[PDB]
């Protein structure tokens, strides 16, 4: 296959070039596009971002305004997701008077095309194919699963409680973790910068549903 040379403007070209890069491998792909492909992630966790994005075109630059989202997700050898997703960074300060609706997250969320990608420690990074790509919004119950865990979050972090946020906070979004924050008492902090996740349940849920079309 070809690199995208302008950025798509329709849905259909994005979602047919997508396609195009299923049972390839992410080496045979970055040969393909004269980029040479890392050990591992460690160093550029945004490597196979960028190299998804040099294949579909990303002439039309904001002009082309499709509004989607790219994010790969590492899977086993049966199609399940790994890890955690990153979504986009939580804003530890600032942003306040944001909600649900008007939150950067519900933005990034509206329209994201899925990847899967093999990601077993197992297999090296040049090896590792990638599967068939999906093109997703959130249905309203996947919506109002999102918007539930995002205000609890959002709402410490406005109560300066980012350190108390763990793994037990969020049942399909959490917020992961030096950048400035908000304290428990109103002083300015140093911590960790964090960002929003999805779980795996819920993307389990969505690569899931990709099979039972009917």
């Amino acid at each position: 296959p070809r690199p995208l040379l302008s950025p798509p403007e329709t849905e259909e070209q994005l979602l047919a070039q997508a396609q195009q890069l299923s049972g390839y491998t992410l080496g045979e792909l970055a040969a393909l596009v004269g980029l040479v492909t890392p050990e591992n992630l460690k160093r550029d966790k945004g490597w196979i971002g960028v190299l998804l994005e040099i294949w579909l075109g990303a002439p039309e630059q904001d002009f082309a305004a499709l509004g989607v989202e790219l994010k790969t997700i590492p899977v086993d050898s049966l199609g399940r997701p790994l890890e955690t997703t990153f979504v986009c960074v939580a804003p530890l300060t600032g942003n306040s008077g944001v909600t649900w609706e008007t939150s950067h997250v519900r933005h990034k969320l509206k329209r994201v095309l899925w990847i899967p990608v093999e990601g077993e420690a197992s297999i090296p990074l040049a090896q590792r194919r990638v599967g068939s790509p999906l093109l997703w919004s959130p249905n309203e119950e996947e919506d109002r699963q999102l918007r539930e865990d995002w205000e609890e979050l959002m709402d410490m972090i406005v109560l300066g409680q980012v350190e108390r946020i763990t793994a037990r906070h969020g049942e399909y979004l959490q917020i992961r973790p030096l950048t400035e924050a908000i304290g428990a008492r109103g002083e300015r902090i140093l911590t960790l910068p964090r960002g929003f996740y999805l779980k795996k349940n819920f993307t389990s849920a969505l690569l899931a549903r990709h099979f039972l079309i009917q």
